[PDB]
């Protein structure tokens, strides 16, 4: 009964589309950048239900401003219910980071291959979803369409595809 949130998905007939990355923030992320969390800059937001469980843990304040952004209906971000879903639904030798490592890297792996299946490459005109984690940590022990960047990495890589691309208009 759990689907992936992403407009248009055949498979789970929703706000995320898959025409941009799929951004998947750690708890540390939005704990440390909430900021940037809340700007209209940044859309397309996968918020794990264990991640806001942590995020809930860690901070008060920060967990009310996480759910009046979920509240408002009017930003692209998904709560997907992970350790509900059978495929991604994690059981606790590892430490609550560990735990929650595992969880977010279950959960990016499975985003990953179901995008690739739901929206499959149409030769010469588009490839595969890009999902992208968001996190400090080496989530993939440091899936083609599985990334793991900071959020400093991941927005100066947007820089540099934007300049690459006026670049090819001049
Ligand atoms: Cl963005
Ligand atoms: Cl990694
Ligand atoms: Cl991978
Ligand atoms: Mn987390
Ligand atoms: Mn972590
Ligand atoms: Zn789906
Ligand atoms: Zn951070």
């Amino acid at each position: 009964d759990i689907g992936c949130g992403t407009v248009g998905c055949k498979l789970c007939a929703s706000s995320l589309v898959p025409t941009a990355p799929i951004m998947i923030p750690d708890a540390v992320t939005i704990l440390h950048n909430m900021n940037a969390m809340e700007d209209a800059r940044i859309q397309n937001i996968v918020l794990l239900s264990t991640v806001m469980s942590e995020v809930q843990e860690r901070n008060k304040a920060i967990y009310a401003r996480l759910q009046r952004l979920v509240g408002g209906e009017r930003k692209q971000c998904y709560v997907f219910s992970n350790d509900r879903h059978e495929q991604t639904h994690c059981v606790m030798e590892e430490t609550r980071s560990d735990f929650n490592d595992r969880c977010v890297r279950v959960a990016g792996r499975w985003y990953a291959q179901h995008l690739a299946l739901a929206f499959p490459a149409v030769t010469g005109v588009a490839e595969i979803p890009s999902v992208v984690l968001v996190s400090h940590d080496k989530l993939l022990q440091s899936i083609s369409n599985l990334s793991c960047l900071t959020l400093r990495q991941f927005l100066a890589g947007c820089v540099t595809a934007g300049t690459d691309l006026l670049e090819m208009i001049l």
